[PDB]
RNA sequence: AGCCAGGAUGUUGGCUUAGAAGCAGCCAUCAUUUAAAGAAAGCGUAAUAGCUCACUGGUCGAGUCGGCCUGCGCGGAAGAU
């Protein structure tokens, strides 16, 4: 069991450190306003703009 | 032929895609509601949407369709006294 354990624990080590590595903070932040140009109405009235948030999105 | 109705459902078949809804593709491509309606033939939408069509009903009432052999023609076809 507490190979596992430490498995666990390892891996909840790895992946905020990750977080750590993206900045998941900013990303949540910077995706959450491109959902809000995505609620934009406009936001396909541009294409380009559009577009970029749909890559960026992605 | 026109003309008038319908042209459905699961279901946007899924996946890759950023989106992909019949209509970028990949990719299956069935079953159901049936008069009949394609997991779509074209147009179209960023995507949907939307629009026709195939299919089918109803009014009209004699032809209509598109290949084969063959005769004669048409376009392709601009030059310098
Ligand atoms: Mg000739």
């Amino acid at each position: 069991i507490n190979p596992v354990n430490n498995r666990i624990q390892d891996l909840t080590e790895r992946s905020d450190v990750l977080r750590g590595y993206l900045d998941y903070d900013a990303k949540k932040e910077r995706l959450e306003e491109v959902n809000a140009e995505l609620e934009q109405p406009d936001v396909w009235n541009e294409p380009e703009r559009a577009q970029a948030l749909g890559k960026e999105r992605s």
